[PDB]
């Protein structure tokens, strides 16, 4: 599921359950992982 | 009675609505 969510999967190509003949709401063998949005900065500090 | 009453002395027949959803889950 880590693995899932870091090649960031949207899952709106499986559409969504309009009724709830199993919505996928569940406790999950792979869980519910949200991978942290990380910035790294690029900038300039003497001519570098 | 219950062959013409399923269609649209032989008594009263009930035959009753049978409820179908057509169904997407994943695409499918």
């Amino acid at each position: 599921a880590w693995t899932q969510v870091l090649l960031g999967q949207a899952e709106d190509k499986a559409e969504v359950d309009m009724d709830t003949d199993a919505p996928q709401v569940s406790h999950k063998p792979g869980g519910e992982p949200k991978i942290k949005n990380v910035v790294h900065e690029l900038r300039i500090t003497n001519q570098v």
